[PDB]
């Protein structure tokens, strides 16, 4: 069996979960469950990232302390996070020991090696306040147009760019002091020593086509060292022997994937397996699933900082698009801006999760949700192709056969088939083409909805002396569905679980191979009902409302 650590990126600790996060963590999830049911051992791991200045000001404006705050929020996106069953081993927190103690290491290592360097630098600083200033925290006039209010290094009037130096009448955001320039000593991770290490990991054709593409661009451009400190005041870890200096958040992140890991062994007692997974001689495999606007960091950065700290890098990047509802970007006065507390008041887990499903593939490409072709979409396949192999054969099974279903397969070829096509389909969950895996199984989908069609038990039910015909046909229609919720468990967990008590089974991968003969079933309630636009524009409207 596998050994296989998996983590989707941290959520930052100032915002609601929304559906863009949503598209991640159900890929990410699916391709576990999926990995749970071949027998490997899976570590699906994740965190809150909670560290930085836009966090620090938030608590101060709240007047509650940052750790008060995160720890709200991190409640609020694991309650999020549970709703749409995302099957977490650990969720911890990138401000915790475990995390400290590792960030302090990998930075001594480091050092030690000679990847860090010393500068001094000039910035923003607010002497109201005592605190230097981000570039989105100063606001002035714009340098070309002179439009008043603008903020950060662009003007949002004549669309210009420029440094927040150049703004006029600069004030701080923060106190509305004006901001003058001031000197400051920081510390830089040599990025560039580990130039060639990337480049050959690049050309390996382990990371995706389009990403390797992307890093050629970084190369071309040439890398930099990174500034990984930032000064107080500041919520986050202080730099050993650097007093009112600490590690910028972007350094002190990733290491969270290994303090949430940590976390979870010390919870287990456990004192194996971190360095099983994260020694240099590891033979355990690390997937990070992530989004196209922090591949930089994951990519260059990350195994950069691994290698000089002596631990294993990751084996692959798995890099999805953004998400667009009806083909744009998510707008909050449309109503398109949605969080996943909000969906979930609305719809259920399993609609987006099969949604998402059905369109993604192991490219990097933006996923659409049209919300017209989400209600037709989930109504065609889950109500009308796989539910209605089952509602539309239990009936005669609970009523006619006391639920006992056939001693017999009525067409063993077509069972064959339907088992046949389970390695094809599990290369597709595998190798992430998700959008394969579900044609794969809907086309399965048809071909049992034609096999029930063809011999027409509602015909057959009314036909004398046919009860043993009857009790066949709607044996097979019912082992047709054991088989295609199967290839599905990975995708929709509630559907499977409400199909696993009406079969009086789990349904693990290799158990298709024997069909369920002289079996019990339950009766059932409605196992998925049919969704409608009235529902989706209540959806759009409350979501205008929040904002
Ligand atoms: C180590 S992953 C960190 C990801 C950022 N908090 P954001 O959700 O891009
Ligand atoms: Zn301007």
């Amino acid at each position: 069996a596998k050994k296989i650590l998996v983590t989707c990126a941290l959520p930052y600790a100032n915002g609601s979960i929304h559906l863009g996060h949503m598209l991640e963590h159900i890929q990410a999830d699916v391709w576990v469950r999926y990995q749970r049911m071949r027998g490997h051992e899976v570590n699906f791991i994740c965190a809150d990232d909670a560290h930085g200045t836009p966090i620090m000001l938030k608590a101060q404006q709240l007047g509650i302390t940052p750790e008060q705050m995160i720890g709200e929020m991190s409640q609020e996106h694991q309650t999020d996070f549970a709703g749409f069953n995302i099957s977490y081993d650990n969720y911890h927190s990138t401000h915790s020991e475990e995390n400290r103690q590792l960030s302090e290491l990998i930075y001594s290592r480091l050092k030690e090696n000679g990847f860090i360097k010393n500068r001094t630098i000039s910035q923003l600083y607010d002497p109201e306040k005592g605190m230097f200033l981000p570039d989105r925290f100063v606001k002035g006039t714009c340098p070309k147009c002179k439009s008043p209010d603008q903020y950060g290094d662009n003007c949002e009037v004549c669309g210009a760019t420029y440094s927040p130096t150049e703004l006029i009448e600069p004030k701080s955001v923060v106190s509305g002091a004006t901001p003058v320039m001031r000197d400051s000593e920081h510390f830089f991770f040599d990025l560039p020593s580990f130039s060639e290490m990337l480049q050959a990991w690049t050309r390996s054709g382990a990371l995706q086509e389009q990403v390797a593409n992307k890093m050629q661009e970084w190369f071309e451009s040439g890398l930099q060292q990174w500034d990984i400190s930032r000064d107080a005041p500041y919520f986050g870890f202080e730099i050993p022997n650097a007093p009112g200096k600490y590690f910028y958040v972007w350094l002190d992140a990733p290491i969270g994937y290994m303090g949430s890991f940590k976390n979870l062994c010390d919870k287990r007692g456990d004192s194996v397996s971190f360095d099983e997974y994260w020694k240099k001689d590891s033979t355990a495999e690390l997937y990070h699933f992530i989004g196209k606007d922090i591949v930089y960091f994951h990519s260059l950065f990350w195994p950069a900082m691994l290698e000089g700290s002596n631990f294993r890098k990751p084996s692959n990047l798995f890099v999805h698009g953004y998400v667009t509802v009806n083909g744009a970007k998510m707008s909050k006065s449309r109503g398109t801006f949605i969080k996943a507390s909000t969906w979930l008041n609305h719809f259920d887990a399993d609609s987006l999760r099969y949604y998402y499903t059905a369109k993604l593939s192991s490219r990097i490409d933006d996923i659409d949700l049209n919300l017209e072709d989400f209600v037709q979409r989930v109504n065609a396949d889950i109500v009308n192709k796989v539910v209605n192999l089952a509602s539309r054969n239990a009936g005669f099974i609970n009523k006619r056969f006391d639920g006992v279903l056939a001693s017999e397969l009525a067409d063993p070829q077509l069972y064959k088939t339907f088992t046949d096509a389970a390695e094809v389909i599990g290369e597709a969950w595998e190798s992430r083409e998700f959008g394969k895996a579900v044609r794969e199984i809907m086309a399965l989908a048809d071909l049992a909805n034609r096999y029930v069609d063809e011999q027409a038990p509602w015909v057959v039910a009314k036909q004398e002396g046919r009860d043993a015909d009857l009790q066949a046909i709607c044996s097979m229609g019912i082992n047709l569905f054991r088989v295609l919720m199967t290839y599905l468990k990975p995708v929709l967990p509630k559907l499977t679980e409400r199909a696993e008590a009406f079969l009086n089974t789990e349904l693990t991968w290799d158990g298709i191979q024997q069909p369920l003969l002289g079996h019990k079933v339950n009766p059932f309630k409605a196992l998925y009902n049919r969704i409608d636009m009235r529902q989706v524009e209540a959806l759009v409207e409350a979501s205008k409302e929040e904002v």
